[PDB]
């Protein structure tokens, strides 16, 4: 595999967003992954609708601002036959009624989605070498929350309480890292991103390798 991957450098990453006062992180992670594979397969970067997932992708497990699962995000897009744009169905950071007309406007679609084999950074690296990957990690700790620069090495737990998107990886000073796109806006971390330690084994740093998945498009 390549020694360095950065999906931002090839225009497969939309500018950093902010989920605000809403636990919709699962939706931002879904969308950032979908945005990435669309660019990769079609050559066009389109910013897509998190609100649509919040409002229209409710399941038994996925509940708008009260948390959810990227797998439910991908399923909704598959089942719906696509997703509308950010501009057409803008983000409000509150759970609203599903706008059926906007739900019927489909600008980007995916064919399927896949789970990365759990607790396998090598398999995660393989997936990331090909596209951005949706992951969940433990982001509630003081240090994760106040991260502003460098490579994050903890401390953190391993409960997957917050979804983000891996948009790359590399090495600096002999330390391997993942590049993580967060949805806490540009004032957190390295203008919204975090470099977090890679190749630590097991569940990955802050449990990053526990619940990884990515959307699939058959044709390039």
């Amino acid at each position: 595999l390549p020694d360095y991957v950065d999906w931002r450098s090839s225009g497969a990453v939309v500018d950093i967003k902010d989920q605000g006062q809403c636990g919709s992180c699962w939706a931002f992670s879904t969308i950032a992954a979908v945005e990435g594979i669309n660019k990769i397969a079609t050559g066009d970067l389109i910013s897509l609708s998190e609100q649509e997932l919040v409002d229209c992708g409710r399941t038994q497990n996925t509940r708008g601002c009260d948390g959810g699962f990227m797998t439910d995000g991908f399923q909704f897009i598959i089942n719906n036959g696509g997703i509308n744009t950010e501009a057409n169905y803008p983000y409000t950071a509150e759970e609203g009624q599903c706008n059926l007309d906007l739900q019927q406007e489909k600008y980007v679609s995916i064919d399927t989605y896949e789970n990365v084999p759990y607790n396998n950074e090598w398999a995660l690296q393989t997936a990331v070498a090909y596209q951005p990957v949706s992951v969940a990690l433990e982001a509630a700790g003081y240090n994760f929350q106040h991260y502003s620069s460098g490579i994050f090495t903890g401390p953190c737990g391993t409960a997957v309480d917050h979804a983000v998107t891996i948009v790359g990886y590399g090495t600096e000073g002999g330390i391997d890292y993942w590049i993580v796109k967060n949805s806490w806006g540009t004032t957190w971390g390295e203008e919204g991103y975090m470099r977090i330690q890679r190749n630590v084994g097991g569940v990955g740093q802050c449990g990053i390798a526990k619940k990884a998945s990515y959307p699939v498009k058959y044709y390039n």
